[PDB]
């Protein structure tokens, strides 16, 4: 079992925090918020570094480029923005969605961005020009998450329509739809580090690990509360192999990936833990909470 | 203002 202990509390957003992400090089944490701002913090000391501004409405997601130099953000103002982190300047505004942009990610190559929106579509964008390269009629409800696999050759998308779908990045063709009985709303999805599985959250207090090519569900993680919000989950791989998720009972849950036992609950936030992130090289977790809290917390463990 | 992820279904 891990022994995550609270190390820092990062105050400063003036509304709910929506997403936190460590930079691929481990140096930084980026956070997004309903207060329309992105903030950058030191990953190891929690020190505030800068505020990044320009979205016209609140922001639901942020993600880093592979060289840790760019951010992309997804906003209720129906745009994404690409930012130079060092200068804080907006480099490109990606327009084309017709409703809130909810989720975003770069591919490992970081020449593409993928976005999902309340307009039920997934768009794929050229990082260098800002042009929209593909528009996918991906779902019949808001797209809650989009993620590239480890070589950028596939995209997974999830939606309130209850589906996860696997897309061929090059062709835009849908290669697999994952269904599960009554198909409750899928509120999060991401590929596993080895690209063979997907971890999907549904709004019935459940996380599932799927082999998407075999269509088999391999593990189920529960005990937390998730019926209303699109809460990020993670694979933690720097020490022991854990699953990490926020929860609507205001805790961070940590499960053993193989046994599905809850191995730790992290207490400190005073509102829904909407987002967690795992540091790329150290056993460090960042967690972020909604309106009655507005803070980010950094936790550190020996395994 | 507000962000869609910070609002409940």
């Amino acid at each position: 079992k891990p022994n995550y202990a609270l190390k820092f509390t990062l105050a400063g957003h003036t509304k709910a925090v929506s997403s936190v992400k460590f930079s691929p090089n481990g140096e930084w944490l980026a956070s997004s918020s309903a207060d329309k701002l992105i903030k950058i913090w030191g990953a190891y000391d929690g020190k505030f570094e800068k505020t990044i501004s320009g979205h016209k409405l609140g922001i639901s997601d942020v993600a880093w480029s592979s060289d840790s130099n760019l951010l992309v953000s997804a906003s209720d103002d129906k745009t994404l923005k690409i930012w130079d982190v060092s200068s804080g300047k907006c480099l490109k505004t990606l327009k084309g969605h017709s409703n809130y942009v909810f989720c975003c990610n770069f591919n490992p190559q970081s020449n593409l961005i993928v976005s999902g929106s309340f307009d039920e579509s997934v768009r794929i964008w050229d990082v260098k020009t800002g042009k929209c390269l593909k528009t996918l009629p991906a779902h019949s409800d808001p797209v809650s998450a989009v993620h590239f696999n480890r070589d950028g050759s596939l995209i997974v998308s999830s939606s309130y329509d209850g589906l996860c779908r696997i897309w061929d990045t090059a062709s835009g063709q849908c290669l697999k739809t994952l269904i599960d009985d009554d198909n409750p709303p899928v509120s999060f999805v991401k590929f596993s580090p080895n690209g063979k599985y997907i971890l999907a959250a549904t709004l019935d207090n459940t996380l599932k690990l799927w082999d998407y090519s075999k269509g088999k569900c391999l593990k189920t993680y529960t005990g937390h509360k998730n019926e209303k919000y699109c809460i990020f989950a993670n694979f933690s791989v720097t020490g022991g192999k854990w699953i990490v998720s926020g929860s609507e009972d205001n805790l961070v849950y940590i499960w053993n990936l193989q046994t599905k036992e809850i191995v730790q609950k992290l207490q400190g936030h005073t509102d829904v833990v909407i987002s967690t992130a795992c540091h790329p090289t150290e056993n460090i977790i960042a967690s972020a909470a909604l309106e009655n809290d507005k803070t980010i917390k950094l936790w550190k463990s020996d395994c």
